[PDB]
């Protein structure tokens, strides 16, 4: 027996890190892609005669920042999972916790996008809110 | 000089298979987990004094069926991607198509869950719709 396992585990660690990095890119796309189309949909269908555009653009910049910080937390959670499997490559309490922590960051990204979507429609004049709701139904169903 | 490439490609194959396996698990969880909690949340917070329970249970059974069929399409799309890279391990038209097909199945799963969620609240008495909306805000934000 030698430091052979102490380098095989390091490989397992590095390998899971890369796997996670890619999955993480898919996670960030599975949330941003629908939000981007929904944003273009808002500009094309809903007006701004009381200049809600002023308010909305700030709200979006605030969201992109929160999005960036959850994204960072997800890279760190994946990193702690990569490092924990590099210590003990099995379902230990260390991995159990590190996995749930990845699931949480991924969920908190999807939840934050979802709250932003309703936060955006909140900052709209009732006349426009009805038009925003009517275009949501028309696009999701068809 | 040897079947070295015929085992390097097999590594590429196995590696993409693991990537896909994880992505797939994330996809099935990113949709089911919120829906399950949202369903329990409906039963605990919203009543049924006009027996909407009768209607809703049928709507859910119809959804679980559509969910099962999109889920099957996603396993088949991942399978055709696994088999195509096993033929030519590069960005060929075969892979180009098979990848877009995986993306579509994943999106169609998330979209179907989302439409179901609004389809469920549609079949509710206005008195209950307001209670269902008030509990959604309280749970997502906090
Ligand atoms: C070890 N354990 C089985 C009790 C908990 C680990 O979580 P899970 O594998 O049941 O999701
Ligand atoms: C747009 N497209 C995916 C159909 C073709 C573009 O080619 P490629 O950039 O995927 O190689
Ligand atoms: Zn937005
Ligand atoms: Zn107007
Ligand atoms: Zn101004
Ligand atoms: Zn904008
Ligand atoms: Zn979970
Ligand atoms: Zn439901
Ligand atoms: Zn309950
Ligand atoms: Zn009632
Ligand atoms: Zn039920
Ligand atoms: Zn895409």
């Amino acid at each position: 027996s030698r430091t052979f396992r102490l380098s095989v585990s390091t490989l397992v660690g590095a390998l899971v890190g890369v796997l996670m990095a890619i999955v993480g890119v898919y996670v960030t796309h599975s949330t941003e892609e629908p939000h981007t189309s929904l944003h273009e949909m808002l500009h094309d269908a809903v007006p701004l005669d009381s200049n809600e555009r002023e308010i909305l653009e700030l709200k979006e910049e605030e969201f992109t920042a929160r999005r960036r910080e959850i994204e960072s937390r997800l890279r760190a959670a994946n990193g702690k999972l990569a490092e924990s499997i590099a210590k003990n490559p099995q379902w230990s309490p260390e991995v159990e916790e590190a996995t749930r922590e990845v699931e949480r960051a991924a969920a908190d990204l999807q939840r934050a996008t979802l709250v932003h979507v309703f936060e955006m429609r909140a900052g709209l004049k009732p006349e426009h809110r009805a038009a925003y709701d009517r275009v949501l139904v028309d696009a999701l169903k068809r």
